[PDB]
């Protein structure tokens, strides 16, 4: 049936678009493909653990898998699954795997929290057509209250053995002249002190993150999309998922929406339609959507943008082999809280979390999520034949993150006579993950394939929101900045066209 605004997911863009919208008095549907999470599993939680990976930890696979950089030591736990609705979507493309959240919240569900503001003069250069006083001003401090944001006790964190790992690479770094800096999350910081302490059920404490948090992280369906409901305006139907975008012959848009349940039935198809159409569907999501509807004729009028300027915010990991006087401690708080900033601006920067593991016993390793500075880009294609979008993306294009990645961490290496580790990522040496991605940047790139507040160019009343508006780099973990650009999307698109 017909909707005044159908939102395609829900993300990040997508939740910020539908509290501001619902809280306009439009009643408004989103629309996501994968559950809402909240049945009690076989465990009697609602995720599995990084130990216990079972069918929850997976979307529509039928093995569990390591996170990446523990395969040595969570091999032995990966067991066979049934192809299930499950949280983290391994989504493989030629010579790039990019890791999505499938579920009501979208990728808050499995992220690591992590809410980090770009540096301004970044941001300056990479959207040099919106105006930056009043991100700063107005819609980062509107995001980071929203999202739920805090701080961790420094006192706290200097004396817990849960973050050992974090204070190794710390004094390591500065051997080297590199200096750290706190990294805010969504993870309730008093509640992981309580969990230490024995004081409430552990989650980060207890080796959860990647295939969700059962205590702790307010993930969006706590924040945004529970503020969207609590307006009355909004409603939230789960294992739909659009498959094709028309403008109908009347005006607004009409979707094909396919229900299925969480084995993968299809149980219906649904066309269901709207006067405001908001693509909330994450970088490969509604990109996908929209070189479908421009290559299959149903949106023509889509410019030649539209599945262009895909970066993969410079994503690289990498690991350094501790000296056995630095070991980093079987227990590691699953939720980082440092990283080493080293990001200038210019194409050696480097902005690196300082990642846990989660093997239990000791390792010696200390393991980095590298965000790097590299120009390439990538284009998704749509592929008529099998009706999905390919994204042209190959390894040799991510040499200069490699290269600027590898350059820093030689610095460290060098002032404290440590090595790389060779042997996580696979069998063949290898010493940087260059195949991989957690934060997807482009594909419908503001100012390129939309104007500047993420209206889609060629149509009217048909809006972009998400991770999708990011020319493929952001120089730190992206969601606040996918936040705060959605609050400034959707408030002039409210005043200005609803
Ligand atoms: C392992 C991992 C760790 C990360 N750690 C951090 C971190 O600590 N901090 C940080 O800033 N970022 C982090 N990120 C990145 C961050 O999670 C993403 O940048 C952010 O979630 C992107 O928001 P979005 O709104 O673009 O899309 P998403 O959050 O990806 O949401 C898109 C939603 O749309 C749904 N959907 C897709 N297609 C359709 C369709 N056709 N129909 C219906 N529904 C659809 C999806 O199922 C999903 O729920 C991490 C991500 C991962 C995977």
């Amino acid at each position: 049936g017909y909707v005044p605004a159908v939102v395609i997911g829900t993300g990040y863009g997508a939740a910020v678009s539908a509290l501001r919208l619902g809280e306009a008095g439009v009643q408004t549907l989103m629309l996501e493909m994968g559950q809402l999470w909240n049945q009690p599993g076989p465990d009697g939680n609602i995720f599995c653990g990084m130990l216990n990976p079972d069918k929850r930890s997976s979307w529509f696979k039928n093995r569990t898998e390591a996170p990446l950089g523990s395969f040595l030591w969570l091999d032995v736990v990966n067991r066979n699954i049934d192809p299930y609705a499950g949280v983290l979507d391994r989504v493989n493309y030629d010579q790039m795997s990019v890791y999505v959240g499938r579920g009501v919240g979208g990728g808050s569900l499995v992220n690591g929290g992590m809410a980090v503001e770009p540096k301004r003069s970044y941001f300056e250069e990479i959207l040099p057509r919106v105006d930056s006083s009043e991100m700063y001003d107005r819609y980062f401090p509107r995001a980071n209250s929203m999202l739920r944001v805090n701080h961790i006790d420094t006192k706290w964190f200097e004396d817990t053995e849960w973050y050992k790992f974090a204070r190794v690479s710390r004094e390591q770094a500065g051997k080297a002249g590199l200096g750290t800096v706190f990294v805010p999350n969504v993870y309730d910081f008093g509640y992981m002190q309580r969990e230490a302490a024995g004081e409430v059920p552990k989650s980060a404490l207890a080796t959860e993150v990647i295939y969700g948090n059962n205590h702790g992280k307010q993930s969006l369906d706590k924040t945004y999309l529970a503020a969207a409901l609590g307006t009355g305006k909004v409603t939230i139907q789960t294992l739909h998922q659009v498959k094709t975008i028309r403008q109908t012959k009347d005006g607004g848009y009409a979707l094909t929406v396919e229900q299925k349940d969480t084995d993968g039935k299809l149980l219906a198809t649904k066309e269901i339609s709207c006067r405001y159409l908001f693509l909330g569907a994450g970088s490969l999501g509604s990109t996908e959507l929209l070189v479908r509807a421009r290559d299959t004729g149903t949106l023509p009028n889509l410019n030649s943008e539209v599945g262009a300027g895909w970066g993969p915010n410079g994503n690289i990991m990498t690991a350094r082999a501790n000296h056995m006087w630095n070991p980093t401690g079987a227990h590691q708080s699953s939720i980082p809280a440092l990283g080493i900033d080293a990001w200038d601006n210019s194409d050696s920067s480097v902005f690196a979390e300082i990642a846990p593991m989660p093997a239990g016993l000791e390792t010696w390793v200390s393991l980095y999520l590298a965000i790097t500075k590299n120009p390439q880009r990538g284009t998704f294609v749509y592929d008529a034949a099998t009706d999905r979008a390919k994204l042209n993306w190959t390894r040799d294009q991510n040499a200069p993150a490699v290269n600027a990645a590898k350059a820093l961490f030689d610095r460290i290496n060098k002032a404290n006579g440590t090595i790389y580790r060779y042997d996580l990522f696979g069998t063949q040496l290898k010493a940087f993950a260059d195949d991989f991605c957690y934060h997807p940047l482009g594909g419908c790139v503001l100012g390129k394939a939309t104007d500047d507040y993420g209206r889609v160019a060629g149509y009217k009343n048909l809006y972009v929101t998400d991770g999708s508006l990011i020319p493929g780099s952001v120089g730190v973990n992206p969601f606040v900045t996918i936040t705060a650009l959605a609050e400034r999307n959707v408030e002039r698109i409210i005043k200005q066209d609803v």
